[PDB]
C-alpha cells in the first residue's frame, strides 16, 4: 500500500510525520525540495538572513519517502499521480493538501532547491534595502503583513498600500478588525490609498529597485515610488487537481468533502489544508488539525473501524505559555464564550516547524 | 462640587466605587434601587433562587451617595439633573451611564424595589417550570441565551426561537459565530424558525404559562406552545438625555463623544457604556474602562492636568486562572494577532459585582 501525500505544506509534513510515526508507507511529494513556513516569508524577505530560517529539508527528514515533483494531474479511477516529468506514484490512499497560490514574496510555490530559494529571498531583503519609497500592491493580508514588515525594520522609509476596497484585509474578518489593521498599519507610518485599483499592472517592475518609478491608479492618482512588491489575490492551488475534479470544485478551487475529510465520491482521497472546503479560516493551524484527522482515518480504514470525525470546533488550544503572555484583548461575547485577540509570537511559530521536521534551526 | 452619575449598572458603579476612593463628592442615581447584573438575568428566570445573586442594594454601599429616582430631563445649560418626583439634582460634572433597555427578563430597567425585583424573576421560574412548549421571540443575544439557559436546566423541555434573519445572533459578529451559536442551538435540542417574524405580536400573552396558546408568523406558519418569552430588540436607553441632545444623537441613539470620553459639546458631561457613542462592542468589559478613564479626567479636572485619553485597544485583560481553564479555541489572524474564544466563567462574573460593591454575596 501507499499513502501518497501530495503537497509538503503546513497539512502535508503534519501527515507526513505522523504517518512516518505509525509506519505507514508514503510518499510525500512537492514542487520545492523544502518545506516553506510561509506564514513569516514577509519577514524572510525584509530581515537580513532569516529566509534561512524559513525552509527546511523535506529529504532530510523523510529521505527516501519523498520526491520532488510537480503534480500535473490525479487519475482517480486508476488511482495514479501524475508529475510533470512524465512519471507516475500509483497510490491507495491519496492525501491532497495543495494550500494556497499567489505572487511572491508571499508565496513561493515553484520548482526550485533549497539554497536557491533563500537566495531569492535574501536578494530581495537588499533590494528593499535599497529602496526609500514602496509602494505595496494589495491589502489583504499578504499586503498588509508586508507593509508592517518594512516600516518594522525601517521606520524612516516610506511605505505606501494601495487596495481596491473599502477597508484593509479580508471581508470575513470583524469590520473593527479590519479597521484595527487599518490603524496599526497608520500607526506605523504606511501611507493608504484605499478604494482603488493600480491600472496597467502588469507593465510594473516589481521586486526591484527602480529610482522614480511612476504607478498610475484607476482613479488617475499617481505615486512615485522606488519599489513595486506585488500581493495581489492569493487563490486555493488547484493545479494538482483541477482536470480530475474540474466540474466539482467550489467556486474557490475547494474540494467539497464529507464529515471525515473524504472528496464527496471516494472512500480513499482527503484533502486537508486550505484546498478542503471547509466552513472555517484557512489557516496553518488548522491543516495540522485535518492531518490528525486523516492519518487516524487512514489508520481506522486499515482496522476497519469507525472514521473518526473532524469537529471543527476542536479544543486544542493553551496560551502557549505560562503567564509569560497573559494580557488579551477583548473583541466580542455571544452564548458561553468571549471573542479575545491575542499576541502572535514574535518568530511566527518557525520554532514549531523545525520541532515537527526534526531538525536543528540554523544559525 | 457634585458628579452626578445617571445610571447605575456597570459602568456607572464602577465610577461611583471609584469616586469614592479617590473622596470626590457625587450622587448616583437609578430608576431601581438595586444593582442588576443584567448578563445573568436569563439564568436568573430559568433556575431557582439564582435571581438573588443578581441584585445588589445600592443604598448598603453607596449610602447617601445614592438616589432612586428616574430621570426624566438633563439640563446641561443650569447643569440640573430633573427626576419624575419634581425634583432636581445640580452637578458640577455629569456621567451620563444609561446603557440598553428592552423586554423583560432580558433587561429590568423600572421603578421598583429589590425585594419585589428579585420575586419578579422567582415567579418567571415558576411559570417556565410549568410549560412544556416555550417558544422565544427574536434571536438576537438575549433570545439566543434564553433559549440555551431553558434546556440547560430542562433538557426535555420544548423550546422554540423565532428570529426575523437568516442567521443567529448579531451581525457584527462573524458569521461564522453566528454560525457556531446556531449550531450550540442546535446541539441543546432547540428548534429554530429563521426569517420570519411573529405576526400580532402585541396580542400575545407573555411571561405566563397558558397551554395551548397558537402562534402565527407573517409566512403563516404556526406554532403551539405553552409560554411566550419576549426577547425583541434591545435599544440604547436615551430616555434621560433626548430631550437635551436629541437632534445631535447617533443613529442609534448614543452619544458622540471625543477622545477624554465628554460628549462633543460640554467639557463636564461625559458618557461610558452603552450609552457612549464609541466603535467597540457594547459590553459591561468597556463600561468599567470607560469609567476609569472618566474619572481619572474628572482628577485631572481638578489638577489642571492633561486629560488622559481613552484608547479603545486597551490591553487590560489576562486569561482570568493560571490553568486552571487554559483551552481556546483559534478562530481567525491578522497582523500581530490571533482572534480567540474563551468560555464565559459559568457564574457569569456575578462574584466581581459582589466584589465591587462590597457585599457578601447571599446564600
Ligand atoms: C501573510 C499571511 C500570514 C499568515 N499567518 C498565519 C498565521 O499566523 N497562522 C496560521 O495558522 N495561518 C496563517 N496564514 C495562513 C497559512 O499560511 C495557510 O493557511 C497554510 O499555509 C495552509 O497550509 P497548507 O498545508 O494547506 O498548504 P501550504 O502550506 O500552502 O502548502 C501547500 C504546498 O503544496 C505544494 N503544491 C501545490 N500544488 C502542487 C502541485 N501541483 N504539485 C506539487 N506540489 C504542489 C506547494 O508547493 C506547497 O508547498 C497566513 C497566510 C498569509 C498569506
Ligand atoms: C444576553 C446578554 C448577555 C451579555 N453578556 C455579556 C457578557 O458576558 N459580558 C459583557 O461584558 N457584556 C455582556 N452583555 C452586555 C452588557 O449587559 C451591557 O453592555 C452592559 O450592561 C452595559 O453596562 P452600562 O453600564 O452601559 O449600562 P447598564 O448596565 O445597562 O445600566 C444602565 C442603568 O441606567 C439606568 N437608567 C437608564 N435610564 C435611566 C433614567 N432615565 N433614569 C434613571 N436610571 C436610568 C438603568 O436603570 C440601569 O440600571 C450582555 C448583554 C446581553 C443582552
Ligand atoms: C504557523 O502555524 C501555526 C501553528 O503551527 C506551527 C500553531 O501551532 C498555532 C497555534 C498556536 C497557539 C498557541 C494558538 C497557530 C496559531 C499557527 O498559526
Ligand atoms: C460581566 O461583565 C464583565 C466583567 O465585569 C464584571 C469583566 O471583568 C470581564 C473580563 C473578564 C476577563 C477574564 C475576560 C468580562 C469579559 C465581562 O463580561
Amino acid at each position: 500500500m501507499r499513502v501518497v501525500i501530495v503537497g509538503g505544506g503546513f497539512g502535508g509534513i503534519a501527515a507526513a510525520s505522523q504517518l512516518k510515526s505509525w509506519a505507514v508507507p508514503f510518499v510525500l511529494v512537492d514542487m520545492r525540495d523544502a518545506f516553506h513556513h510561509n506564514v513569516a516569508a514577509l519577514r524572510a524577505s525584509v530581515e537580513s538572513g532569516f529566509a534561512r530560517k524559513t525552509f527546511i529539508s523535506y529529504s532530510v527528514t523523510f529521505g527516501d519517502s519523498f520526491r520532488q515533483g510537480k503534480v500535473v494531474g490525479i487519475d482517480p479511477e486508476r488511482q495514479q499521480v501524475l508529475l510533470s516529468d512524465g512519471e507516475e506514484l500509483h497510490y491507495s490512499h491519496l492525501i491532497l493538501a495543495t494550500g494556497s497560490d499567489g505572487p511572491f514574496p508571499g508565496k513561493f510555490n515553484k520548482v526550485i532547491d533549497m539554497e536557491s530559494a533563500i537566495q531569492t529571498y535574501e536578494d530581495m531583503v537588499k533590494e528593499i534595502e535599497k529602496s526609500e519609497r514602496i509602494l505595496v500592491v494589495g491589502g489583504g493580508a499578504a499586503g498588509v503583513e508586508m507593509a508592517a514588515e518594512i516600516k518594522t525594520e525601517y521606520p524612516a522609509k516610506e511605505v505606501t498600500l494601495i487596495h481596491s476596497k473599502i477597508a484593509l484585509a479580508d471581508v470575513e474578518l470583524l469590520q473593527s478588525v479590519r479597521q484595527e489593521v487599518k490603524e496599526i498599519l497608520l500607526r506605523k507610518g504606511v501611507r493608504l490609498l484605499l478604494s482603488e485599483k493600480v491600472s496597467n499592472v502588469e507593465n510594473l517592475t516589481t521586486n526591484q529597485f527602480q529610482k522614480d518609478m511612476v504607478v498610475r491608479t484607476e482613479k488617475g492618482t499617481e505615486v512615485v515610488v522606488d519599489m513595486v512588491v506585488l500581493c495581489t489575490g492569493i487563490k486555493i492551488n488547484s493545479s494538482a487537481y483541477a482536470t480530475a475534479f474540474g466540474d466539482k470544485l467550489a467556486s474557490n478551487g475547494a474540494l467539497n468533502v464529507n464529515k471525515h475529510l473524504q472528496l464527496e465520491g471516494y472512500d480513499n482521497i482527503y484533502a486537508i489544508g486550505d484546498c478542503a472546503n471547509l466552513k472555517e479560516p484557512k489557516m496553518a493551524y488548522h491543516a495540522e488539525l485535518h492531518a490528525n484527522i486523516v492519518v487516524s482515518n487512514i489508520i481506522n480504514s486499515l482496522t476497519h473501524k469507525p472514521l473518526k470525525t473532524y469537529q471543527p470546533g476542536s479544543l486544542t488550544f493553551l496560551l502557549s505559555m505560562g503567564k509569560n503572555d497573559g494580557v488579551g484583548q477583548v473583541k466580542g461575547y455571544y452564548v458561553g464564550h468571549l471573542l479575545v485577540t491575542i499576541a502572535k509570537s514574535r518568530d511566527l511559530f518557525v520554532s514549531k516547524s523545525w520541532k515537527t521536521m526534526g531538525q536543528p534551526m540554523p544559525s
